[PDB]
């Protein structure tokens, strides 16, 4: 009796219940509750006017986004210890670091499972399959850089050029696999879309100071942002020493203390002038579509 | 300026050797002691009847060995492990942060090497099919595992509860490695063995840690999850409510923790449960 109970277990594919993938869901399901600005998902629709995939294909194409999206969310909110996401407590907060993290990685693979549902062309599915495997490696190695320069100052301090090439990998990534797997599938704008994303990814930096997450949460989080990166090498070239060494000890002290915070953001404003510098050069990297 | 954006725009993202390093120091670290390879020995021992020719089977030895190592890392960061095999672990060194980027890093590097184990377009599907659908498996059961921990005492898992998670959780990844050689072989399916394998692999590993560390964890092991439900039968509420008591404090005192192993030794009979259970198994192969 026992015996057959463990052959029939051992003799089937493993069994997974509806009940069991609610409870598993959680972190991501609370994730969704918030959309955001759906800024992806509207840059799906209109690219879909040159690329003309069936309203099907397409429909997993932005399932796919989603997916990954949110779950990436879920794992940089662990990996930045952030208190907030979209005006929301972060899931991990809610249900637990461990589950987030298993749920955001399961989330991962089921992205993973639908690029199958994209075509049964063999050769189409084999590259299909390559640009989400890149992709996720490019993701990954980006990420990984950013969070070692931010986890390990003052070991490395990052160059603009360095941080460049960081976003191209994290933040290119995502903007590079929508754009890749709808090419793929049309019946190049990979540059204009990895520019797209530095921008994006400046921006966000910028907005983060000059203004829901908190007040200036990447300061608390010790981040070498696109204003911090040009603060350290503009203190370090013309030998202000003791900003310098300020900008680090802030960073380094994860502070939510919003009168430190603000001391951080004015020495950007009035002594690098790295605020003023982070909106000009985002001009100018908009003014190289405005100007195309 | 504008040229230098044009040509990072217009190029693949740039990736050095000393950013490769970077990145994958936490996985250096836990790859530092080897620990006992099993799978990878499992991997051979197999290859006598699959037949793999040997560059193949090195793709999927890599394979194995990445995820079962990328998934130690996880699991350590899952339930705040101090030591594994004899060291630190990776995440009290390098931190949470970087240790969960590099295991997950891990997994799409594995998952890269699927298609370095076959240029034809119908294979190749199934092996990307069979790698999907255990990671797949894998965090079902993982998530199972940490859901009744993390979540205790909302729900008490039964024995058929637990080994159905185990046998994904811990069993996955050796089904994982079958059906790769099953499907590349050139030569019945060994799958309900290994799944068996898995299965006996966990219970026993649940046995052997009783640092009993997996008390301190407050994990649901086989004999936990024995002596739970033994009592509760039973109508024996203080000891069924004791053994909790013990598993939420997350304790780390030696004091306590042998308590509860003395409770199971002599009140509840779980270790001799245990064994037993894992010999009625391992018999149910021999005896074939
Ligand atoms: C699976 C993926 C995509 C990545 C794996 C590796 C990780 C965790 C990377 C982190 C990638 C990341 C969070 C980059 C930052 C991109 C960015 C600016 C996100 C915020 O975009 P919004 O559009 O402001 O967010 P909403 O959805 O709330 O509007
Ligand atoms: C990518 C994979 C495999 C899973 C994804 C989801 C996760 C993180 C699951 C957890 C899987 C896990 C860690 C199961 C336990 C397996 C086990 C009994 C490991 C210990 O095996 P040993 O053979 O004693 O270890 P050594 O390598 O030190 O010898």
């Amino acid at each position: 009796k026992m015996e057959a109970k463990i052959d029939e277990l051992i003799n089937n594919d493993p069994v997974w219940s509806s009940q069991n993938e609610s409870l598993i869901s959680k972190p991501y399901n609370h994730i969704l509750l918030k959309p955001g600005k759906n800024f992806r998902l509207n840059l799906i629709v209109q690219i879909n006017r040159v690329m003309n995939l069936p309203k099907d294909q397409l429909a997993i194409v932005s399932q796919i986004v989603e997916l990954l999206h949110n779950s990436s969310l879920l794992i940089d909110d662990i990996e930045d210890n952030a208190p907030l996401r979209r005006g929301q407590t972060t899931s991990h907060l809610i249900f637990g670091v461990p589950s987030t993290i298993n749920t955001a990685n399961y989330m991962y693979f089921r992205a993973m499972q639908l690029v199958s549902q994209l075509t049964t062309k063999e050769p189409l599915y084999h590259n299909l399959i390559t640009i989400f495997n890149e992709e996720l490696i490019n993701l990954h190695r980006g990420q990984g850089l950013d969070i070692y320069w931010r986890d390990f100052l003052p070991e490395i301090i990052p160059t603009q050029e360095m941080y460049l090439n960081m976003v191209m990998n994290k933040t290119g990534g995502l903007f590079r696999l929508t754009l890749r797997l709808m090419e793929a599938l049309s019946p190049s704008l990979v540059p204009f879309i990895n520019l797209l994303g530095i921008i994006y990814q400046i921006r966000d930096d910028y907005l983060n100071l000059k203004d829901e997450k908190g007040f200036a949460e990447d300061i608390t989080e010790g981040k070498l942002s696109f204003p911090i990166v040009h603060a350290l090498n503009f203190t370090k070239t013309k030998g202000q020493t003791e900003q310098h060494n300020e900008i680090l000890r802030i960073l380094l002290l994860r502070t939510s203390d919003k009168d430190i915070k603000l001391k951080l953001i004015q020495i950007l404003e009035f002594d690098t002038n790295s605020l003023a510098y982070t909106k000009n050069f985002i001009n100018q990297l908009v003014n190289m579509i405005k100007n195309d």
